[PDB]
């Protein structure tokens, strides 16, 4: 248990190695304006998505970061989002936990 794979597909996404404690935490539970609950693993670097279009600030649930949408590269389903503009660091993944499956390298 050291890879994260797409859930629906496959697709190599991410590491357990690259978990980044945000605010002392890799993981956020937090809701969009639509009332959806997330639980949020955050992460230094994935691989494997398709960033969508150009970065938002609205509704960003972490201070000074815009996003864009991560879908998986391969079958498009909504992974995360990418996180930028923002500093220490610049840049980072948020992934939705219950889309990866775990397993190993
Ligand atoms: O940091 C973030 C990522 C974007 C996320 N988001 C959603 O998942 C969404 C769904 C529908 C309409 C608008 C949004 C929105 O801004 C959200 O609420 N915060
Ligand atoms: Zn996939």
């Amino acid at each position: 248990a050291s890879i994260f794979r797409c859930r629906q597909c496959g697709q190599t996404i991410s590491r357990r190695d690259w978990l980044l404690p945000m605010g002392g935490d890799h993981e956020h539970v937090v809701f969009n304006p639509a009332g959806m609950i997330f639980r949020v693993w955050c992460f230094s670097l994935a691989q494997g998505l398709r960033l969508i279009g150009a970065p938002s600030g609205e509704f960003s649930w972490f201070k000074g970061y815009d996003w864009t949408i991560a879908l998986c590269g391969q079958c498009g389903s909504h992974l995360g989002w990418h996180y930028e503009g923002g500093s220490q660091p610049q840049t980072f993944f948020g992934l939705i936990k219950d889309r990866l499956a775990e397993g190993p390298a």
